[PDB]
């Protein structure tokens, strides 16, 4: 197909649309880090037949960053998620759980790291939906990168499919912002290459200091932020590979 670059959603009363026209790396990467930060903000709505998520985020995580990155990994909260997790299959549920903890993640540390990427979300339509039916749709292609990502939703539509969609859609758009905006990855795992399976407050303190000390521009940071977040086991983007496991 030829050049393209477009997100849009229709389902019950949420319909927004977004697209590219002027094709610069910054326009690209701005439009990408809108649907992330869109795409993100929708999923936990798209969990509730597997997961309590009312629940989920009134878990009450306190203190400082420290405390609550020290609360997130906890044996306590771990035990709080999987209560909140509707399923007695041990295999299934561990990977429920873990979708449920990048939700709890996200919405607890938004406000105290650069998770978001810049630019807030999707509210408008500045196109109009390209499907008439209820949809997802992530459309790109843009030199020899091509992704389209979309489906029609039905009154039979499994929610958690929506979920695993929109969740695929951020992984797309996580890997490809870094790409469009030159992030050096690579630089950036290295940096916190002194860390390793962090649990200690000790090393908590220490890894987010070196976190703040990281020198980057505001697309550089998020990856510093994530790369920080793993060395804890924790993430703040959805893995859909989780939700297909389930789905099969």
């Amino acid at each position: 197909i030829e050049r393209i670059l477009e997100f849009t959603a229709k389902h019950e009363e949420w319909i927004v649309g977004e697209n590219v026209e002027d094709f610069t790396n910054e326009n690209i990467a701005m439009f990408l880090s809108r649907v992330s930060n869109t795409v993100s903000s929708k999923i936990p709505g798209y969990l509730g037949e597997k997961i309590d998520v009312n629940g989920l985020l009134s878990i009450k995580i306190e203190g400082s960053l420290e405390e609550k990155l020290k609360a997130l990994i906890s044996p306590k909260v771990s035990r709080q998620i999987g209560r909140l997790v509707m399923e007695d299959d041990k295999k299934l549920k561990k990977l429920l759980v873990e979708v449920a903890k990048a939700v709890l993640t996200r919405e607890i540390l938004k406000n105290e790291l650069p998770i978001e990427f810049p630019g807030g979300k999707i509210e408008g339509l500045k196109i109009q939906p390209r499907y008439e039916e209820d949809h997802i749709n992530f459309t790109a292609r843009y030199g020899s990168w091509i992704v389209v990502k979309r489906m029609i939703i039905d009154e039979k539509t499994p929610l958690l499919d929506i979920a695993r969609l929109l969740a695929s859609i951020n992984e797309t758009a996580v890997n490809k912002i870094k790409d469009f905006a030159d992030v050096d990855d690579k630089k950036i795992v290295e940096y916190f290459g002194g860390f390793k399976k962090v649990k200690k407050e000790e090393e908590i303190k220490e890894i987010v200091q070196l976190f703040r000390e990281f020198k980057g521009n505001e697309f550089e940071v998020r990856y510093a932020a994530r790369e920080m977040l793993s060395k804890l086991g924790l993430k703040v983007d959805v893995p859909s590979k989780n939700l297909e496991k389930y789905l099969e």
